[PDB]
DNA sequence: GTCACTACCGGACA
DNA sequence: GTCTGGTAGTGACT
């Protein structure tokens, strides 16, 4: 839940230059897409935030041999 | 206006 | 992938 299923969140802290100490946070989607901002992720979620399930996504069988 | 702070995004790197 | 700086937006205010 806190990080949506299959997504990854990265937090990093800058160590040098004028912005030393500032944090950067970005997310990686289940497909490997990297979002460095809430704006860009929000825009993407408009059309691509839905996930769907089919019966074929669930394997009810045990293989032989 | 300044100031402090947040947020987005491009680009340098070899 | 790693790493940040420039720009812009918000809002309180001696």
């Amino acid at each position: 839940k806190p990080v949506p299923c299959g997504w990854e969140r990265v937090v990093k802290q800058r160590l040098s230059g004028k912005t030393a100490g500032k944090f950067d946070v970005y997310f990686i989607s289940p497909q490997g897409l990297k979002f460095r901002s809430k704006r860009s992720l929000a825009n993407y979620l408009l059309k691509n935030g839905e996930t769907f399930l089919k019966p074929e996504d669930f394997n009810f069988t045990v293989l032989p041999k």
